[PDB]
């Protein structure tokens, strides 16, 4: 089975995909199988649907290893983060690259958060990415929120939904832990320490496991306000945004308050 | 041990880069071992030594497979080559596609044959890259030479030193394989199928073996007018574009005149 340009807008459509939405992807790219063009087919295929005032995203975070940006010695040598060239962490497979250098496409300030964007509103869910708490209201997954975007999680494992960080941060719940490091960026052209500030996105709240943001898209996916469909041979999965943090927030909010 | 923009840009300089050179990089990466900034400490030290008005080279080709591009009935689902968008031929390594995603960047228009240049005289490089015959005089390879400029094989078999199919392509020796084909490229900014033609680069003469380019450049080395080095821990060869040619041309055409 090889898909085409053409029979991946096909399958897009049949998932959900309409013209103007914006849409995060979170991919295993290998999942989908054999492609003629490779995996930009799937790109091309996206914009084909969505028309250009529509806008894709992949999460690109960089490549910055804690192992490595703690080590001391090293520290003169670690380039600042640059989001016209840090290239995306590796852990989120190609897709994000694959958006980051194709041509037109840009990429969010906020280091660990940063997103990269093509289409129509590219530049307003890439622009004003806050540094502390990238993941809140001032970031790509808020604007995702606002303007009513949807996640397409394209073979990819549920848990990697990073939209639910996004819950995590909205939602009212105890003893949340607050993560603080420092991370090289530029400042006036010059690669300048910074102290940053969030919340965990590294390791759950205490006392839920590591994938349980699988748990929550799949307890969405059984009300039926989702959809499940094949992209390629790809088993993928189509939500909206705004419904599905609404979800998250009252799932998080809700195990909180079971606390004594 | 590990590697930084610093010691690399040392490395280098050791194996004799320097201000003002146009250096085509062939590359295994793995084996420079740890890099703090990842491969993009490379690039940036090879900048660091030649100097803005220098020139990094790396061999991009193309993705279409001759499988696909062969099959009639996926013939109109195969996109045209795009030399801003048509990612490199992996079998190549990372480091083409390395240069030609760095902001910057150009890349010529012979698919094949098509390089990518980041430097002072990018643009010269990837001109006028002729269509049929790329590895010839109207070639970044053909301009190589003229500007008296390096190869460097970082880490990589010496057999993947595409310099000496322009060796190839200028030696008078008898019965060279020529090649044909057709390839989807861009006619007034539309897909457009166009025949090729061209010596064959794939395989070798009839009479020799598939990696006797690498006998070639140990022997050049042999002669003295080579210089190794490592660069981080792998082992290199810095070699002059048009002394090598020159040698290679010397030691094909000598080895036609021994038919007949
Ligand atoms: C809680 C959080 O926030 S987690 C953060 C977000 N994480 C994510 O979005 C990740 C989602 N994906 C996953 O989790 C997947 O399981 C991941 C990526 C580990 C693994 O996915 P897999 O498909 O192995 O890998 P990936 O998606 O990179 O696809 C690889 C396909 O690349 C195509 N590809 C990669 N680079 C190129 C290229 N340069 N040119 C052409 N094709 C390429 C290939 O077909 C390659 O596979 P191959 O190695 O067989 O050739
Ligand atoms: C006859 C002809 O004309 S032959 C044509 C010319 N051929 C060439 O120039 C190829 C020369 N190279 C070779 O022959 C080598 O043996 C090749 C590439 C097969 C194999 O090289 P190897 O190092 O495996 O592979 P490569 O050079 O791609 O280095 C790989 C890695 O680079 C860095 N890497 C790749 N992608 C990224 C990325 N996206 N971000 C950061 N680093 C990356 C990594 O460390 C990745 O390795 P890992 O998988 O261990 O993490
Ligand atoms: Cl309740």
């Amino acid at each position: 089975r090889v898909s085409t340009r053409s029979s991946l807008a096909e399958d897009l459509r049949a998932i959900g995909l309409a013209d103007g939405d914006a849409v995060l992807v979170h991919a295993a790219l290998r999942k989908v199988g054999k492609i003629v063009g490779g995996p930009d087919d799937i790109l091309d295929a996206m914009r084909d649907v969505i028309g250009p005032a529509g806008t894709v995203l992949g999460y690109a975070d960089w490549q910055l290893e804690d192992e490595i940006r703690d080590d001391p010695a090293m520290r003169e040598h670690i380039p600042a983060f640059d989001p016209l060239r840090s290239r995306s962490i590796r852990d989120n497979g190609f897709w994000p690259e694959l958006i980051r250098t194709t041509p037109g496409a840009l990429r969010s300030a906020s280091p660990g958060a940063s997103m990269a964007a093509i289409g129509g509103e590219a530049e307003w869910f890439t622009a004003d990415h806050a540094l502390d708490y990238g993941y809140g209201p001032r970031s790509p997954l808020g604007k995702l929120v606002e303007a009513k975007g949807k996640v397409l999680m394209l073979g990819a494992p549920l848990d990697t939904m990073t939209l639910l960080a996004h819950a995590e941060h909205l939602a009212d719940f105890p003893n949340k832990r607050i993560l603080r490091y420092e991370a090289p960026i530029l400042v006036d052209g010059e690669k300048v320490w910074r102290w940053f500030e969030e919340f965990d996105t590294s390791d759950p709240p205490d006392g839920l496991a590591d994938d349980y943001f699988a748990g929550i898209v799949e307890e969405f996916l059984a009300t039926g306000r989702g959809k499940r469909g094949k992209i390629g041979e790809a088993s993928s999965v189509l939500v909206p945004a705004d419904e599905i943090v609404a979800f998250a927030v009252d799932w998080l909010e809700r195990w909180g308050r079971t606390a004594r």
